């Protein structure tokens, strides 16, 4: 062996890689708490680190609130893979630091943010959130990255004997869900930050997946599928809808108005009260006419205020038997786009009300003076009768054994149907007896009538068009040829094309040290199968030739925070780990080259060196010497005379030039002056190193590396406080980084730098990738 | 099986091997004094931004007990985290004293440096806090010692020259630094004892080089007794004529260590400058230096460093003169004295020589002085016949040098003749030979304190301390025999420090495949190393021979105040297969008042934590697992479920109903109507960190037996080293648990090794230490 310090050969084999892989589901273990009560913060903050080891901090005013998070972070940054918890409990006024700064740098570590400010010393919440750090150490029942939870876990069920002090854990499903929500986000980040009108802010999702209508509506954005071949429903109308073949609280009811509030941007909501789902719904831009007796002045404003939409609450019936446009006050939607929610139904006589009802929706659906879209009633006849302009009638996918279906009203339904009750009886006995999971299952009748068909690679792409293509686009029926040019299109039409893709080098690295075994995931090539499909996989340089930069779901949902009503997360997943997801180019150099801390790379900069470092013994200031070592093995490699440099080695400088000499590089030479000190950028040595486990924001560091060859002044809109993590000057600037020769020096170094980490054991196509992709954002 | 807390999936066979490996880590300690506040606060961030480093600044804003109390038990959990901790202690001296924080941070294995009369500006001070963020997470401060000889050079780390690398013998510097250890624990315990001076000797059972010098550096003379020493080859009564063949200062302390043990009275010819002694404490010692270059202040500097009573002469040494009436020899007046003469001169050394010889064949020959053994160096090109010669070695430390030694003894040849000839070809040979001979020839030295027999017929007589470095434990000695003498050495209240191979922990081992089987074999309880064989002994049945196994944490922590030796860099996973065990005599005598320095703190935490950070385990769903644990002991002994109420909390595992009582062999457990039962916690932490690494659980249930009621603390102590326990206002460590509390987490221990480790625990290893807390609750 050998019998040296720092020592990687007996320290770092396969089954090092292995566990360094299992560490990174712990990469999350920060918790943001903001008191205004310091005593009491001490108290717990003292409580937790006895009793479990929680690494706590207490930014309380007695140091400038800038130095303040720099000193708090900056040490976060490298116990990210400590696998203990850490808190920092958020003490001064919100006028120090607002609560949407905070929540940014919160989720730009991966860390669950509470804010509980406003409430007093002796407040029941405060408290109780307080003692849930205490007894739920390490872990934490507030989401990360996210202010709600709708999956399995169930935190309480820890504390009761009765479970045997145990709940689920579905980390994979749980992310998934997850990052479906943080793609939302971003969508909705984008329509605020590109000013689009509300009417125009929709998405079109690539393959069919439910839960994005529910994750749009709650950010105030219209979804609309496309489907690559969407199969025959098996019903009778016009689209065959007609008797098509066969954990949230509140979805019995948000399956069905989600859907509906993506018809139309103006609803008529029959028999609202109390509508308590909707208030957990951003409908900034909605305009809802609700009909109900038991509405009352105090109902229109909580909904209003809490989902931002105008509402108008009658407290009346609804005149069913006066057709005209100016009963009901109808005379608001004139030149406009429609839609009804009927929710209105009475136990005697339901039959009788249900064909006053219908002749209204008959003749409320053929109206020349409003564009009346989708009409939804509640259907239970047990007698035949005809329908007009009926599009759809499908079950309840949410009413389990109950015995009443819905109906569909459109202009393009069918003209003239006859609804046989001995049809209907025998199709819901069918349906009444089906499994829950079967039952939701035919929520996607429901959500056909919000379905283009057809390819997605040729769809029009005018105006800054967002488009989510979760893993959809990657898959091998098309070609890498054909995405490839419909992404870079996309780029050149400055449109918004979020995609996804499996990581193709670092699945080939997962497979090689042997994390996840051949039985679950086959490679061949380029092409990779799943089991429980077949899809392509994409590297980080062959979509930055394709104009598209790669995000990370941690920067995605820092970069949104301020916008964001979706989910969060617990656990980190190996499986998801190994897909990037990819942004346009034009997006990032208009908006993202000002590296704010929601995206920076600081949640991973630091945390993998500093676990290599202690399983190493590699002391500090050693680990700059090894870096000039490798500095003075490349430069005597390329014929460098020894004698025009010398080598430092030290974390200000690396090496000092002493006669001017050039290499010669791809990038242009790489021009050294004399009498100079050379400081290669030490950030993209370690996420080369992060790349080898989880998405690295490598590409985008790289486009904010070259924007910061110069000083750059800050944006003004902006809080400066974002910028805590980097210098900025006196003049207000953030301060300029590193030249581009020591940036694409660190490039060349990259490869034998991997080799020393990871002792011969990293990949060097991933560092070939990367360094590929650090060239053409640096291209002459 | 998706659910949390998991142990399927995460704690595999693996997952044990990676826990063995974070051991290596546990010592990640660094406790800085400094008296300036500022400053501490500036480093502390530098090293905690740069490395992660966790910081503690003790500044005394709170009061010192308690803030003792907040820092270390939040790094009790922490010290299995692979991450550098360092504590800043701000306050005075008054507050908390060198030696009582030295204690402290030695007992969590950590480095202690102490600079609170250093000036802000000293470049001390500034040097040893840039250390601080330059060297981290390591240090270049060893851990549990102040000095450190050992090949490891920390400045090469920085220096581009040697390709900043440098050498890693964690084996092999542990190893030094249990040697170092046991001497210190020796030491401490003829300073608790009030051993006279003269009677402090230890006896090294086997031949081990390093106790001569650590046992001079500790202020008591060592001896050596092994089984075979083979004939040394040369002359004389002894046969030691002629025989047959990285420390900066050890050149001259190898000769005179060993003459420092023949006696307590030196006359040192010679000396100036004798810098290598200040390192030692010779306290009870008496040296007479003469040299003319003595000064009035080298004798002052000699007395102070080393405790001893020098008597500097500023003249030569009178040869020529032959009375005891010169050089001040009257002072040594029935008494034993040994001499150390170097001096020597380039012109005429035979003639010079020549005058030496004969005062030292008159100097042996004193009925009126008992002098013992005589150093002189040898260079003769001429036949000469010396009397009284006992031995004629080379220089060990020597290298390539022409000189040897000669040994005058009274016991030695009455009269032989050193022929020239054959002296000169004996140098040409060890001239030639390597460094590493060279050192080992300094046996032949180290004979004239060794005593040739058998170790386990030694007499026993009035607490002896006797050393034996895993001696006792091989295969040579059997365990019936070896548990005879123990035994034996136990009632007659002697100090036998015994070490052996842990039996299940190497069992464990190897059965998760740590060490492989071509490094150590092992077959029932006999063992193998490779690269001789060996007995193992386990907790219990040396229990059963009166003996309380002790950690070399905790041994140097009780000996803080008396360590003069040198500390460790690294732990080693072969020296933690190994357990030290010390008589029960001396544990229930001084041992039962659990102090931070005995105290099972530095591994009751680390290892729980580390399992609940791995296993998605909450802190109080812990604890529900606990109840839950007693609830299926208590329903697996037909107790009926409504005689109790299973609470599984922090402070309450289970409330008593009705009285019952459950069978159980140290008398039935008695539970009352309307009690609370909190089990003792700590019996089940220490039965897993058992599993990697030495365990105090024999130590901590004689103390836990102790505290059944309250206890006054001692008197003499420092109240400050109990902040790790609850103290009544009357000023006495209040009581923990009840025998039931105990006995019963004993019972479930099994179980609960099943669910922390997957079923991959061994239950010879609970089954161990299960059966030896019940002989310490014997009824």
């Amino acid at each position: 062996p050998d019998y040296c310090i720092p020592n990687f050969s007996q320290t770092v084999n396969e089954r090092t890689i292995i566990d360094i892989f299992t560490i990174c589901r712990y990469r999350s273990p920060l918790v943001v708490f903001c008191l205004s009560h310091n005593e009491l913060a001490k108290k717990y903050a003292q409580d937790v680190s006895m009793s479990s080891g929680t690494h706590v901090h207490i930014i309380d005013g007695s140091v400038e609130i800038t130095v303040s998070l720099y000193r708090t972070f900056r040490t976060i940054a490298t116990q990210l893979l400590g696998r203990m918890q850490i808190v920092v409990f958020v003490t001064v006024d919100k006028s120090v630091v607002s609560t949407q700064v905070m929540k940014s740098i919160a989720w730009a570590f991966r860390g669950s943010f509470v804010e509980l400010r406003n409430q007093s010393v002796d407040s029941s919440t405060l408290v109780s959130k307080l003692e849930n750090l205490v007894s739920f150490a390490p872990l934490y029942n507030v989401p990360k990255c996210g202010p709600d939870y709708y999956g399995p876990t169930v935190y309480s069920e820890l504390l009761s004997l009765a479970t045997n002090a145990r709940t689920h854990w579905y980390a994979t499903i749980d992310y998934s869900m997850f990052t479906r929500s943080v793609l939302t986000g971003f969508v909705a980040k984008y329509f605020n930050e590109e000013a689009v009108p509300i009417d125009k802010r929709i998405v079109s999702i690539v393959g069919y997946n439910p839960p994005y209508v529910w994750t749009c509506l709650r950010h105030g954005i219209r979804p609309t599928y496309i489907e690559k071949s969407l199969p025959n429903p098996g019903g009778k109308g016009p689209f065959g809808l007609i008797l098509p073949v066969i954990h949230n609280p509140q979805i019995k009811l948000l399956c069905l108005d989600t859907f509906m509030l993506s018809t139309s941007m103006n609803i008529l909501y029959i028999g609202a009260y109390p509508a308590t789902h909707l208030l957990s719904l951003q409908l900034n831009g909605w305009t809802i006419l609700a009909f109900d007796p038991k509405i009352t002045s105090d109902w229109t404003d909580a909904m209003a205020k809490a989902t931002g939409a105008k509402v108008i609450g009658v407290s009346k019936e609804f005149d069913f038997k006066s057709f005209s446009v100016q009963a009901n006050q109808l005379n608001m939607f004139q030149n406009s786009k429609l839609s009804v929610i009927d929710d209105t139904w009475v136990e005697t006589d339901y039959e009788k009300f249900q064909s006053e009802k219908q002749a209204y929706f008959e003749w409320l659906i053929d109206r020349t003076s409003i564009d009346v879209r989708l009409i939804s009633m509640k259907w239970n006849r047990s007698k035949d009768t005809s329908v007009s302009h009926l599009l759809a009638l499908l079950p309840q996918p949410y009413g389990a054994s109950i015995r009443e279906m819905r109906a569909f009203f459109h202009k393009k339904g069918a003209s003239d149907i006859k609804i046989l009750a001995a049809e209907t009886e025998k199709y819901m006995d069918d349906f009444t007896a089906m499994s829950v999971s079967d039952q939701i299952n035919t929520q996607k009748f429901m959500h056909c009538m919000i379905t283009t068909v057809g390819d997605a690679l040729k769809m029009d792409l005018d105006g800054g068009r967002a488009v989510i293509a979760s893993y959809s686009l990657s898959n091998s029926s098309n070609s890498k040829e054909r995405v490839l040019k419909f992404l870079s299109d996309a780029n050149k039409a400055k449109a918004m094309v979020v995609f996804g893709a499996p990581n193709t080098h670092r699945l080939a690295y997962a497979k090689k040290v042997g994390l996840v075994l051949d039985s679950a995931i086959k490679m061949s090539k380029d092409l990779i199968t799943f089991s429980n499909w077949r899809d392509y996989g994409y590297s980080q340089s062959e979509l930055y030739d394709a104009g598209y930069v790669e995000i990370t779901i941690d920067q995605m949902v820092a970069y949104s925070s301020d916008v964001y009503n979706g989910v969060g997360y617990f656990a980190n997943s190996t499986y998801n780990d190994l897909f990037s997801w990819y942004i346009p180019k034009w997006y990032v150099h208009k908006r993202m080259l000002m590296q704010d801390i929601r995206l920076s790379p600081a949640a991973l900069v630091k945390c993998f060196t500093t676990l290599i470092r202690n399983i190493c013994y590699v002391p500090h200031e050693t680990y700059y010497r090894f870096r000039g070592i490798l500095v003075d093995k490349y430069l005597r490699s390329k014929n460098v005379d020894p004698s025009q440099y010398s080598i430092v080695g030290s974390g200000s400088k690396t090496f000092t030039v002493l006669s001017h000499f050039e290499v010669p590089h791809e990038c242009g030479p790489l021009v050294f002056e004399a009498s100079t000190d050379v400081n290669i950028s030490g950030h993209l040595l370690s996420l080369a190193i992060a790349a080898h486990f989880v998405a690295s924001p490598m590409i985008l560091w790289a486009e904010q590396m070259k924007y910061m060859a110069v000083d750059r002044m800050l944006p003004p809109n902006l809080d400066k406080s974002l910028f805590f993590d980097n210098k900025v000057t006196p003049s207000g600037a953030l301060q300029r980084w590193h030249s581009r020769e020591e940036v694409l020096l660190a490039a060349e170094i990259c490869e034998s730098y991997a080799a020393m980490m990871l002792n011969n054991k990293h990949s060097p196509d991933i560092i070939g990738t990367l360094k590929s992709a650090i060239n053409l954002v640096f291209k002459i």
